[PDB]
């Protein structure tokens, strides 16, 4: 009430509309909460819909609701995909700013890939297991990505986090980017500091990233390459046992992360290609889109 709220006549929702529900995961990617939104979709007025919505903490700070802001509206000039997590509504007026989106019940697709590990890969966690992905379903998964990116990346969107822990998994195990439209911090940043999951974001950087904070699309598709290593491990964790000022001295010192056990030669060089030193010499998502396409056409189905 003290600041003034941008009220978007398309995107806005009436308070009354929307019936919260129980908070969604451990906070990742803030305050989110599981929702039904009724009449979200104007000619169908009485059909409920299953949303996630993301909110502020209490101790929020000015700063982090001009953020929130920024990330609502940086989702409605990106527009919409398939593949990426989007806009659907905004409460702006009579009550605290939430922000309204497609709700993925599968989680990320680390923890969608971990419970699908067969048990005999590192061991499946998860106390009750999913059936297992075809050879066929995980390049599909990392075609999806693929095509999330290029969408992205033709926006003018860097993702600069692109990771696992970043794609959700819809019911129907539709692979959707999230937190891409995140305002670039204006501080430098720790490269040992976790998230509240504990992820280890460093990671996942390319070395222009790592060394100079230079990020481009062609920072974005050393990070695919990254995630591709963590697809075809089931959702493995990268560079076992190396501890950051290594990394910096290997990466630097050219080798790169050995091919996964169950990893076709074609998808490894795809990696490796990712994983160029040189930002130019890098495929583009649009290539990698291609490729995958045809890799998933001829990716058996059967084992
Ligand atoms: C740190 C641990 C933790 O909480 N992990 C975790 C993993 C997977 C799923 C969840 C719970 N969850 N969060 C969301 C979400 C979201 C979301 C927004 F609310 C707003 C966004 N803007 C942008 C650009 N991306 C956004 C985004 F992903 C969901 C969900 N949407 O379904 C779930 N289930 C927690």
């Amino acid at each position: 009430s003290e600041y003034e709220l941008p009220e978007d006549p398309r995107w806005e929702l009436p308070r009354d509309r929307l019936v919260l529900g129980k908070p969604l995961g451990e906070g990742c990617f803030g305050q989110v909460v599981l929702a039904e939104a009724i009449g979200l979709d104007k000619d169908k007025p009485n059909r409920v819909t299953k949303v996630a919505v993301k909110m502020l903490k209490s101790d929020a700070t000015e700063k982090d609701l001009s953020d929130l802001i920024s990330e609502m509206e940086m989702m409605k000039m990106i527009g919409k995909h398939k593949n990426i997590i989007n806009l659907l509504g905004a409460c702006t007026q009579d009550g605290p700013l939430y922000v309204i989106v497609e709700y993925a019940s599968k989680g990320n697709l680390r923890e969608y890939l971990q419970a699908r590990r067969p048990p005999g890969y590192s061991y499946n966690p998860s106390h009750n297991p999913e059936e297992q992905l075809s050879s066929k379903d995980l390049v599909s998964c990392a075609y999806q990505v693929a095509r999330g990116m290029e969408y992205l990346a033709s926006k003018k969107c860097i993702h600069r986090d692109l990771a696992a822990r970043n794609v959700l998994v819809t019911e129907d195990n539709v692979m959707k980017i999230a937190d891409f439209g995140l305002a670039r911090d204006i501080h430098h940043i720790d490269y040992y500091k976790k998230t509240t999951n504990g992820r280890l974001p460093v990671k996942w950087m390319a070395p222009e990233a790592l060394f100079d904070r230079i990020y481009t699309h062609q920072s974005d598709v050393w990070s695919f390459g990254v995630l591709l290593w963590e697809i075809f491990t089931l959702g493995g964790s990268p560079y076992p046992g190396v501890p950051v000022e290594e990394l910096f001295k290997l990466l630097k010192e050219g080798h790169r992360m050995d091919k996964p056990s169950n990893c076709t030669n074609e998808l490894y060089m795809m990696m490796r290609d990712c994983w160029h030193a040189v930002p130019s010499q890098r495929p583009t998502f649009k290539q990698l889109v291609e490729d995958l396409d045809r890799i998933v056409a001829l990716t058996s189905n059967q084992e």
